[PDB]
């Protein structure tokens, strides 16, 4: 069997769409842990296996259709230095891969494939709640008040 | 606390030759997975997970010191299409590793910076032994032959 | 057996940088008991147990090389009396003992002491942590504001 | 047996300076339940009980001395409608029963029941802790700023 | 709250009697347990570690009343090569306490400081017994032999 | 992947050393055990047993290291006939391990050959170890005196 | 009591072939291990100890006799370069063993120590299990083939 060239191209698009989240949020919560925002550190962590389950779920289709997953490529970092910056550099991602996967189900669908089609509709769903996450920090970050609100990320006492 | 320019230089330095190869490790596996290598791709899988280990081990060491870790490079990816290739490939990468590391741990104690030599040498002595086994393998294909070899990383019935 | 002359001295020297660190930070985290910061109290008698450990580790050493451990100096303590001056008052020592750690280290080297160099290798990672977190909270208690900061250092209700 | 009438006083006066303190104590608990520092509401319950003890252990002197103790006198309750007033209305009690028990400690050794004194040793130290404790909830509420501080006296939620 | 000068002054200076012992015992100990005398080193050590508790609990009692606590000065240790000698020393130290402590727990009930004298007084019985046992050992080294009496702090087989 | 000829001679060279030791000790201690001192007997066991750990170990870096493990060297026995002789005759070894390997660890080091010198630099510890051990015997067996001491070494009842 | 030193030459002498086993079959299992045939290394390896408790056997029984145990005289080893070869090898000491033991037994029977006679009654059979098994592994190499054979000496993966 075989999988077709547009489908390949939009997994290995995707397949990269997380490589590249997989760093970002990795090194982000172990930057959250180092300033000492250790609860939301363990957060960041989550999200970031996470990605590397996308990943791996993306590789695992990309084989079956026999074709060449990419680990090789990269996608480029928005790399947060304060709390508000890395959720902002975060959803900067979410986003895009939202952008890219929206007409890529519907071209699954075209192409007749049902199966890479479902994993991509799940990916949107799963990052969608990232997403409602990320900017309801935000939303609460106002509402709280950065300083306020960043207390809310540490252990008693910190780290 | 601010480490020594260099030593960063050096440290950032393996947190690349290390995501290589997980990404490198990683797909090799999920490529034996395929073959129907199935005992051999959770071996393969296992070294993975070891340089993702190390890989948070460095880039611990870098925020202590302060400097920026880079999740933003990758090395160059040799991808075997068979097992004694695949093989060879990651050979290529550890043989490097030595290279690297061996010059380094000397400069580290040199200029002071113990623990990141000590760490360093820790990562010789996996990656010798990494090694060790890999060329092990090497002449297990040979002794044994390639086929009946092959017979030993599947499953019973295969995958 | 004897130990050599100029080791001997680098290690009474550290026994007395950890007879110097046990006051401090025992007295230190009885402080911060009394004024109500419990959570932190607890850990900065933590920091503190610890540095027993390695007087004791020290001292094990010096009489293993036939010398005489000395108990009986002291360092001069500086006693913070806020959060903010005790963190910076315990840094203070910190510092210091890694400043007099490296080059002795390569001292044993040279004397040829490889267990003498280790047992101070890893107080100098040991040391360094503490740093880093000391100096974190830090970094924190501006990016927080001392007052926010400090509730982070109670129970509910405090004491 | 009987007891000496000077002790007796004594007693049946502190017996009152605790049936006074359970009251406000209990009472001051009450209240900052109803306003929502139930965390903090637990703990003055805590101490409220704690009088009942010494009251009713009074009591059982004064029996054995063959007088009667007196449960119809009360004294005049400081209470605090804020919290700070509150501390202070109960460090208001604290500091006037240790003012009333040095001089009759003595007097009691004088008397020569050591019994006695040793309850009112013993009431004595309690006291000093209750102390100790209200005045650092002050000293911590002028570091922190009583609106921080109260915050540190709910449950999340609050109540 | 604040204590009575002269009483602090009398607590500021047990806390020293103490450090004092702590590192004096702790060191005949390691001093002990060197020598192969093991069984009786962990007597030694336990030894110390009370003292340890007293010193805490003399700072404790420092900072309730306001003082500040010394945790800078030490006093002159007495070290003996033998384990007679060692005996001698450490008598040495508590029959000072004993003398130090008498005329200060009178007066400490004097200035009506009673729980500081309860306290002393606790001290003082742990410190006779103290002495008790060491006297007792410098007599089963004369009845027994010295030699004889050392068989016995050693385990089976020695060290 | 090939190591250092001198190195894998020195290596070579502690290997048949371990081998001697596994054999003098291993006799020591069944020697001791007909002698009645079962007590004794045991702890010399548990060090001969601890040398073949090294030996294996020393084989492993050998074998990696793609050097030959010498199994037919075996420098010469020195078979004590009093206890206190057997000592003497161990220490003898411990300090050739000491002389040959505290020069032997710094030409590994500068060698580039950092997992070699770990292995020594433990193996150095150990002896260190067992040297100050077996003084520390000495010592105790001229303050006890031959016969207490080796009463010591004999369970009760004998054998 | 003392012993025949005829059998007590004989004893001696099965000493050495004991202590020459060990040390063949054990480096041998490192070899095996070393090459990547686990499997058959661990029972290869368990000969080398169940070799240990032989020369202990002999070495009690020696030193009961009054005898004097040599552990300096190590006999020729054969060293393997080859499954095929080691197992000759091995399969060489355990016959030469069998035809010094042969007479040995009737030697000892005839001068009386009827003991020593089972003893080496029991190492004999014990060494025609091993022969049994090493000739068994001699056929199964031809009658499977060397490569096939050699593949049931691995795991599953390879090492
Ligand atoms: C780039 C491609 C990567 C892939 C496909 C990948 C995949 C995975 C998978 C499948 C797991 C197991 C899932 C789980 O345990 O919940 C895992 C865990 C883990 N990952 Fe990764 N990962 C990648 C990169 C990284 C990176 C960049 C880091 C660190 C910087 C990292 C660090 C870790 C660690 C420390 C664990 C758990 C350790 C363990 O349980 O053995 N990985 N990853
Ligand atoms: C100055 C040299 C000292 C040395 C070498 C020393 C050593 C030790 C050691 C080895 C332990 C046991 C480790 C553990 O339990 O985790 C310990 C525990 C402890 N230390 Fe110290 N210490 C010293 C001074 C002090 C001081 C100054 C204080 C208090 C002001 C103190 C208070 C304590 C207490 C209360 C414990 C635990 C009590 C127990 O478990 O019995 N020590 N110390
Ligand atoms: C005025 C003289 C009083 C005396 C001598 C007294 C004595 C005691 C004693 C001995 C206890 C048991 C101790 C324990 O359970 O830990 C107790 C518990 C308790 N007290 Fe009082 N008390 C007094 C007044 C009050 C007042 C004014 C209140 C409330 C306004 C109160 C409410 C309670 C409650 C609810 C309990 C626990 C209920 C239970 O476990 O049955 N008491 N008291
Ligand atoms: C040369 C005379 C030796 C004697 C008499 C001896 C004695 C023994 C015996 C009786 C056992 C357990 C037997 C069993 O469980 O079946 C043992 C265990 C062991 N043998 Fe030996 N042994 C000798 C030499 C060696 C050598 C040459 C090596 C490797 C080079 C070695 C490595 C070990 C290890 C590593 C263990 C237990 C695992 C450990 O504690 O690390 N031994 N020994
Ligand atoms: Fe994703
Ligand atoms: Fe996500
Ligand atoms: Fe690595
Ligand atoms: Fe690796
Ligand atoms: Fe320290
Ligand atoms: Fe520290
Ligand atoms: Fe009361
Ligand atoms: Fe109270
Ligand atoms: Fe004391
Ligand atoms: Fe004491
Ligand atoms: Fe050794
Ligand atoms: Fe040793
Ligand atoms: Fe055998
Ligand atoms: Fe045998």
């Amino acid at each position: 069997m075989q999988g077709d060239p547009d489908v390949l191209r939009l997994l290995n698009e995707q397949l990269t769409s997380e490589l590249t989240a997989i760093n970002q949020y990795f090194l982000h919560s172990k930057m959250q842990d180092n300033w000492g925002f250790t609860e939301l550190a363990a957060h960041t962590r989550a999200e970031s296996f996470d990605e590397m389950r996308h990943a791996e779920e993306i590789t695992d289709r990309i084989l079956l259709l026999d074709g060449l997953p990419n680990y090789q490529r990269i996608g480029s970092l928005r790399i947060g230095q304060t709390l508000r910056e890395q959720f902002e550099a975060d959803l900067a991602i979410e986003y895009d891969v939202l952008n890219r996967l929206k007409p890529g189900i519907v071209m699954c669908r075209e192409k007749q494939d049902t199966t890479s089609a479902v994993l991509l509709e799940k990916i949107v769903a799963d990052e969608e709640e990232h997403i409602d996450y990320l900017e309801t920090q935000l939303e609460l970050m106002d509402k709280l008040g950065e300083e306020l609100y960043s207390a809310q990320c540490v252990s008693r006492p910190p780290t």
